């Protein structure tokens, strides 16, 4: 039963798989490691794959005794606790090699359980991450708002009416800065010193500067994050999920259920365009919690031909 099933995961041969997340194009996409079973692998071990690999993060998948599956994250240099395209590339690694069909489970992480629900359709899948309720900070204004707006080499002329650029998240935070449709948001060219500086003074290391398009609820972003290793991240959960929520809360896009649902487009600039389904549960005009969803594409995948452990 859930005994058998340890044994395995210590005495089967470790695999590793290669895959592009939020996109079922090849080459685009978030890329991410999936290796398993880690049962039988070192902290150190699992941070030397990471390092070896070289993805934003591996996810490493391990045995649980409550949930379906534990899942520890790793980015080349130190353990995270979750990550939200690493996950996605995860269960959509899983469903494929377990043939999974349409179901809802359980997994474990430093960020404590998540429910995941993945649909199959034609051959492939659709995995659903329910990342729970949100959560915004004071809107960000006078010489910070400035200096945010200044470090994107743009103006409030830039800025949507009435919007404020502000920090919103559902994990991770990351500060909302909504830019008019006018705006060229791929030839944007951030001052990375500024934007780290700033991070430091308000304690966010990711800007989220996204545009919608015209008549339709999708919208088209870019997350940069300087303050740590990484200059841009082509696609981000962790920053759509929580726009999502702020559309609702601020009312920009018209929703007519108890649900408002969008696309948001990220990566194009970097040429690694991706798309996360944002679908947000509305209770009293305000966002309940937020669901991000995406599809993925294995590049290739291999049993490791050296042995792992010690």
């Amino acid at each position: 039963s859930g005994r058998e099933n340890l044994y395995f995961q210590g005495h089967m041969k470790p695999q590793v798989y290669h895959v592009d997340a939020f996109t079922s194009q090849p080459f685009r996409g978030n890329s991410a490691g999936v290796v398993f079973p880690a049962d039988n692998l070192s902290e150190a071990q699992m941070q030397l794959i990471a390092r070896e690999l070289g993805h934003s993060e591996t996810a490493f998948l391990l045995h649980s005794d409550d949930s379906d599956v534990r899942i520890r994250y790793f980015t080349p240099t130190v353990e995270v606790p979750i990550c939200g395209h690493a996950t996605v590339a995860a269960h959509y690694v899983r469903a494929k090699v377990l043939g999974l069909g349409n179901c809802t489970i359980w997994q474990t992480s430093l960020a404590g359980k998540h429910r995941v629900t993945i649909e199959k359709h034609n051959d492939d899948y659709r995995i659903s991450l329910e990342q729970g309720t949100p959560g915004f900070e004071p809107p960000l204004e006078g010489e910070t708002r400035a200096a945010i707006i200044n470090a994107l080499h743009l103006t409030e002329d830039d800025i949507l009416p009435g919007l404020p650029i502000q920090v919103a998240t559902t994990g991770h935070s990351k500060v909302m800065i909504p830019l008019k449709p006018e705006v060229d948001i791929d030839a944007l060219s951030p001052d990375l010193n500024a934007l780290t500086a700033i991070s430091k003074k308000i304690g966010c290391n990711g800007f989220f500067p996204f545009q919608i398009r015209p008549g339709k609820n999708e919208t088209d972003g870019r997350m940069f994050s300087p303050a740590i290793g990484i200059v841009e991240d082509p696609v981000t959960g962790n920053a759509n999920g929580p726009m999502g929520a702020w559309l609702v809360h601020h009312n920009v896009l018209p929703h007519d259920g108890n649900v408002l649902r969008v696309k948001g487009h990220q990566g194009r600039a970097l040429g690694r365009d991706g798309m996360i389904e944002v679908t947000v549960t509305i209770r009293d005009n305000q966002p309940e919690k937020v669901t991000i969803s995406g599809t993925a594409v294995i590049l290739f995948h291999a049993e490791w031909a050296i042995e792992l452990g010690s």
